[PDB]
């Protein structure tokens, strides 16, 4: 009785972070040539540029934890998902993050066409 | 200047928060009948339900400030806008929030088809 979009969105999220936290050089499998990534405000178009950027991050170990995830179907048969959570890389402070994914079913598989990620900064005084 | 999707997206965000902060019962103006909202994990389907929920919020006045806004175009001619910010309702403590919008041009006008909102935790 759980909607298809929640089932698919939840499984996609789990798989994405599993790949991210263990071997991000293998993340291309979930993107396509026409994909777009926005990381910390910077945009990257196309699978090649996206995998290059993600693989390039100066972290040795990364772990994501999901606080909440919401999924909805969109008018063009896609699935849109919003994730709020925390992340811990190396010995950097744990920080919150927000991420959005748009999934489309192509060739009988759900892949990501749009990925937007932003890490929270702490507001100092 | 800014890419077309950032121009449209940033203008939509301004319209949405201006309506929320100044006359939220008129928020229907930026939705369509089939829009969907998930608010603090609860889903409100259709413009009627969405506008009733937002109108019903237990505060008289609210002000939002956007601390970061990111926008992307999609292959199917839509725009995704991702926002982080702070808000203050009446005399309550300032609270952080995250919101995401999916926009589509329907009947020659950009409108929101999907909206997700979450208040910042802070355990």
């Amino acid at each position: 009785d759980k909607p298809i979009w929640e089932q698919i969105g939840s499984s996609f999220i789990q798989h994405y972070y599993q790949l991210f936290d263990n071997d991000r050089t293998q993340l291309g499998a979930i993107y396509i040539d026409a994909s777009c990534l926005t990381w910390e405000g910077q945009q990257f178009q196309g699978k090649a540029a996206i995998v290059e950027k993600l693989s390039s991050l100066p972290f040795q170990k990364i772990q994501h934890s999901i606080t909440a995830q919401d999924h909805q179907p969109t008018p063009d048969s896609c699935i849109i998902s919003m994730v709020v959570g925390q992340l811990k890389a190396d010995e950097d402070p744990i920080m919150g993050f927000h991420q959005m994914f748009l999934l489309k079913n192509i060739n009988d598989a759900w892949v990501c066409t749009n990925d937007m990620f932003r890490l929270a900064l702490h507001n100092f005084g």
